[PDB]
């Protein structure tokens, strides 16, 4: 009809049997008569791997190849997915949305999760000298084989049966480990990622195994998480598509991001969540949302990101390197970071920004007349006029486009792995009436052109009426609102990446004197009514002696306004920058 | 204008420098003009995965995902590629050749290699409880992590270099391990595969020696050891949905997987080619020398050597997809069972499809497609003209029914390589001529099954004429020097005719025991006739044999009196009298 139920195409609430095609179809029906709603009875229904639909994606930041997806939303327009607070299991490696192409998309009232976790946590029930003594839950299936190593299963266990558990065996590959605290549930404070790789030397005490790894050091009774290797499979993807709303969708797993956009335009998600489910201490094994090379409005309203593996946002442009210089007029561009092959987005007519590499500046903007695809690496592109006679190879281009308008609003930030936001946004951006408790920086303007190659540089950014509780507790950053963009020491001076940024009415409970503010090439910023509460939640460091690190700066203002409460200094020292630590 | 020079668009031999786009461009030239020839300046030319287009592919039998692919020869007619001798470097993942719907393509004159294998080797300099000390040569460069872990790198080696190199490593996991003899330079007698998994504990002693520990570790110092490739990415030629295609004295060196995979084609010939390592490597390509599935028309394997590589020599089959689902009287959704035929698309209107009993491979009946519907990349949904056989059940299998291809296999050496010689899966007529078979596993195999490989096979007219099996089936890779395996449970042996009509003349069998020349179950109409069977001493006895001729659940079987045995004790009647067992 206008609306259409998904039970009355065979998928049935409560089974535990694959819905899989009964949904595909149903998908299809509403294509043909152009339905606007799709339902589902409130239930559980539960998603298999045999029967989705197989397609080949690029997903920026995360891991290309083969997907198959549980709602492949390819090409489809003003369609409402009504899940009516259902839940949502996927069984093995499947993405669950992918919108490609797609216009005027809502999905609302869901919860996604998979049957068993692409990342592992266990409780450490003892230590010493170059290992841990752990406990496994049983929804971490593992084995130890004949070599010794440790290696997690989809499940435990003819021969064709076994193949296909054997080959399961990447989708839960590990590459580091992160301890946890058990009480706050949060990454414990203080601890870094300890590298491992995927093999861990191992071995059954004889419930308890004990995992071997010479810079192994975690705290008895907390938890260890196994970080996922991989980035298969984020939870809704968004990708070539515009005017797409999720309302109370329920992330408590990813095979990598919650949500990751691509070239896509006006983005909201509001009143959901990324959490973790039933026996687990962490969410999502990446970002919980993510941003690329996004325009129109991009709305994060009223939403609780908290235990992902990384950031809780991050919205930037890509930067392609410049690999070969042609003639005068030609260039060939090459995409750098692996999680960024087959991005493409340079297109003729398009305008682009060519950045030197090593101090962020533009050169000028160039605009493109031809561009050719040569791999999922490398695109000819050819201007319409010679370009920069000072341009070299190794220095990057950027696509100058209408940069998104971000409104982040109402959101609680915490007990996630590394930062609470990524502001790489060069449109009007807005941080206002949210809640942070990081390990890492709560704000972090960052982008390069030499790893990441990540778009960055704002210029127009008001963080207001926001709560910064114990943030940066640890050393994913560089201090509570901080900069760490690629720029080079000898050229902190010349650049000036990051400009016009009003931080008014926040307040900001620290439990030592680490940075509130660490910039450089920062280009007019206000500090004003804001209040600096003391606390003594966390052991005191002393690396830090100082709230204010500017350097290479101008135009920056901390305000005689500012209130400060706890503290036995006075605003004489405490508000006076200061270009190190101290 | 017919013929195009590749390095008039820029590929310049002998200089290191990537020639891929170069190429690509004088094949789209080609193809822009109807040119019927393109030649390389003979040299070497050098090929890397920057600027490799990219495709999805399923290739059966090998690991799918996206490809970097050298050659795309994708909708591709009536074109020769001569490489003048040339020689191909490829590095890291790289597809050199795949042909995508073309026809009448001819590759000649040119060496297929990788700067790096995707399988390792290394010599074993010493030997004890659990754990093998080895030394690697340069060209297997690895590494040894804080885990204490063994992982093979595609270098040695900037922050951006180390994650690229990193991400390199997944390409060189392997998997098991099998010992080779150094002498001899093939597979050491009666050694198996040693499963690892892509995890051995390592420790560097003093460097230069290299200590793997695992408590199944076991091989003779002095000999190689040869890390098995886990995957099979980077297949040297591709023949995929395409027909009338040709080789001609290529040399593939190595492959990250199967040198030449061909599916769904038709007219395939190898001629005067050779599969063998470079220069420093004892072991070729890390899977199948040729492989053929649902192919049809003429299949002609012509006076080249297969060696060196660590599966069979070729395998000609069809594909079973188990029937998942049974919808009504008339529609079943089929499923692809194993993980390497996932994407396996062959069913269409109009298609006559085998319905098989899946513990027998006995065929209930055959019926006419009218509707098919791909719903994933395993599960596909079929409708019949007419109802099918009551007896068919949900885990039984369907085959299409082709015009199976035709089979000459002439004037080849097959010697060196882990497993078989030649998987004989082939429904089609099929001529086994003027070979020389030096296997470790069976030298000629008729396998198939249901219920794991999911391969089609059955014989109807074979003619193993004229060919020399010297110390052949040597360990123990099958159950005989020509032994039937196919997946048939043994309550259903004796019902079962799998392979008819086959005819095994004028060979000379060079048989070092008594282990079987042939082993043989559920077949009807054989004759073994005017062959000669000489005894060796290459290699140990192995007491368990002592049969030349194991016969269970046949008829028609004839072991003529009219064959000659020569250095054997006992009398010519009782060598060739057929037992049940392998002894008494
Ligand atoms: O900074 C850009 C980067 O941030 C996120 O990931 C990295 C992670 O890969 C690394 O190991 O740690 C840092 C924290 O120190 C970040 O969490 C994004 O997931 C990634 O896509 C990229 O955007
Ligand atoms: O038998 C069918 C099968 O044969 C080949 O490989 C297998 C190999 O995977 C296994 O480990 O060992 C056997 C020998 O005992 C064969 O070498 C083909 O590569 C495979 O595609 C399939 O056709
Ligand atoms: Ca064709
Ligand atoms: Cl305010
Ligand atoms: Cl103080
Ligand atoms: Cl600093
Ligand atoms: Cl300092
Ligand atoms: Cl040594
Ligand atoms: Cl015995
Ligand atoms: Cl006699």
């Amino acid at each position: 009809d206008k609306v259409i139920d998904v039970s009355d195409f065979g998928a049935i609430k409560d089974t535990g049997s694959d819905s899989t095609h009964s949904l595909y179809k149903a998908l299809q029906e509403a294509k043909k008569i152009g339905a606007t709603k799709i339902t589902f009875p409130k239930g559980r229904y539960d998603f298999y791997e045999e029967r989705a639909a197989d397609r080949l994606m690029y997903i920026s930041n995360n891991d290309p190849g083969i997907k198959r997806i549980t709602f492949p939303l390819s090409s489809f327009n003003n369609l409402e997915i009504d899940g009516n607070n259902s839940t949502f299991i996927f069984h093995g490696g499947l993405v669950p949305f992918i919108l490609d192409e797609s216009s005027h998309i809502v999905l609302r009232n869901f919860s996604i999760d998979f049957s068993r976790a692409f990342h592992s946590e266990a409780l450490i029930a003892g230590a010493g000298k170059g290992y841990l003594d752990l406990k496994f839950t049983d929804q971490f299936p593992y084995k130890i084989n004949e070599a010794g190593i440790l290696k997690f299963q989809s499940q435990l266990f003819d021969r064709l049966k076994r193949k296909q558990i054997s080959q399961d065996e990447y989708k839960y590959e590990y590459k580091r480990v992160l301890e946890f605290n058990f009480a706050l549930r949060e990454p414990e404070y203080m601890a870094q990622d300890i590298f491992t790789g995927n093999a861990l030397r191992a071995e059954k005490l004889n419930d308890v195994v004990r995992i071997f790894h010479p810079n192994l050091k975690a705290k008895v009774g907390n938890i260890l998480v196994f970080q996922a290797k991989h980035r298969d499979y984020p939870g809704v993807v968004i990708s070539d598509s515009n005017n797409v709303e999720l309302h109370n969708i329920t992330i408590h797993h990813a095979g990598g991001m919650g949500v990751i956009a691509q070239r896509s335009h006006n983005i909201t998600i509001k009143d959901s969540k990324v959490s973790p489910s039933k026996g687990r201490i962490v969410s999502t094994t990446a970002d919980a949302t993510h941003f690329v090379n996004c325009t129109g409005k991009i709305k994060l309203i009223d939403n609780l990101f908290e235990s992902q593996k990384n950031d809780a946002t991050n919205i930037h442009g890509v930067y392609a390197a410049i690999d070969k210089i042609i003639d005068d007029k030609t260039v060939e561009i090459k995409l750098q970071h692996p999680q960024q092959f087959g991005f493409d987005f340079i297109a003729p007519e398009d305008e682009l920004e060519l950045v030197h590499g090593a101090s962020l500046i533009t050169y000028e903007t160039n605009k493109v007349v031809t561009s050719t695809r040569v791999s999922n690496e490398v695109t000819r592109v050819q201007f319409i006029k010679p370009f920069d006679s000072r341009i070299k190879e190794g220095d990057s281009v950027s696509k100058v486009r209408s940069y998104a308008e971000v409104i982040i609003k109402g959101n609680i930030i915490r007990k996630n792995r590394a930062r609470g936001m990524l502001l790489n946004s060069r449109g009007k951006t807005l941080i206002e009436n949210n809640y942070f408790h990081t390990p890492g920086s709560a704000i972090l303007f960052e982008g390069d052109a030499n790893f990441w190659f990540e778009q960055g540089g704002v210029s127009d950014v008001t963080i207001k009426n926001n709560v910064f509780e114990n943030s940066f507790y640890s050393q994913w950053g560089k201090g509570i609102i901080a900069v760490d963009a690629g720029i080079d020491d000898k050229f902190k001076e010349t650049s000036r990446y990051n400009k016009n940024i009003v931080i008014k009415g926040n307040t900001f409970k620290v439990f030592d004197k680490a940075p509130i503010l660490n910039l450089f090439s920062v280009s007019n910023l206000v500090f004003e009514n804001n209040i600096i509460e003391k606390t003594t939640e966390y052991p005191e460091r002393k690396k830090y002696n100082s709230l204010f690190v500017i350097n290479n700066s101008d135009n920056i203002t901390i305000s005689i306004n500012n209130i400060l409460q706890g503290f036995s200094e006075g605003k004489s020292q405490l508000l006076s920058p200061t270009t190190t630590y101290k």
